[PDB]
């Protein structure tokens, strides 16, 4: 592994991370000043449980989707077996979805862009998980703190989703080399960027599979598939 060879990882993953954002930095950055009107909050705490989760799992769905690709433009992600895709993309698929968000939330307001406006907490009273949302924004809130770059986003997501801890995979020895070229990709990038400190300010592994468990729970209480189970992708 050449630094030449571990260059071109962090351009390829990072460009792959530009064609599979799913929205611009930019244009979130720009429609912080349009926040939702208290009439339109109203309204939408105002709608039953259920239009709420089928609204909600429409967006993570079509997130999903955009994640998934990403991981196909990730290298050596097809060369792996179904099954091993299948596992790495099951388990880390939720926990992309929620580092991304991090790009929605605004700190000043402590709102997130839902459906063309920022809006805060206050939005998703229907569902009545209240524990569940503060934890999603107060996650969201230290990843916004940190001023994460697109570029350490997508380092990061990509460090997400391949890990051969994962139960179920049988190449394991494969995924563990695609894991520690991406770990030597992050390190170098961080080294570059003068960025090593956030390395030791990240959120812990426990905690991004906490919220992304109880998450999928609250999904299989109504009546909904793991997203993996229900996808339109591997078609």
């Amino acid at each position: 592994a050449s630094l030449t060879e571990i260059e071109h990882l962090v351009q390829s993953v990072c460009k792959s991370y530009r064609e599979t954002c799913q929205l611009r930095l930019e244009d979130l950055l720009r429609q912080r000043s349009n926040i939702f009107s208290r009439e339109e909050v109203t309204g939408y705490q105002r709608k039953s449980m259920w239009e709420m989760w089928e609204r909600c799992a429409h967006h993570l769905t079509e997130a999903i989707q955009y994640v998934v690709e990403f991981a196909k433009r990730l290298s050596g992600f097809m060369e792996l077996c179904q099954n091993d895709q299948i596992v790495l993309l099951k388990a880390g698929a939720m926990e992309v979805v929620l580092v991304r968000m991090c790009r929605a939330y605004n700190a000043d307001n402590r709102t997130v862009f839902f459906e063309g406006k920022y809006g805060g907490m206050e939005l998703f009273r229907a569902l009545g998980c209240s524990e569940l949302i503060s934890s999603i924004f107060d996650f969201s809130h230290s990843l916004s703190a940190l001023h994460f770059s697109e570029d350490e986003i997508a380092l990061y997501t990509a460090l997400v989703l391949i890990n051969a801890h994962r139960p179920g995979l049988q190449e394991k020895r494969k995924v563990e080399q695609l894991q520690y070229n991406l770990e030597l990709a992050f390190h170098h990038h961080l080294c570059k960027t003068h960025r090593q400190s956030i390395l030791a300010k990240l959120p812990p592994k426990g905690k991004l599979r906490s919220l992304c468990s109880q998450h999928v729970e609250r999904l299989q209480i109504f009546q909904h598939l793991h997203p993996i189970v229900v996808q339109a992708a591997f078609p």
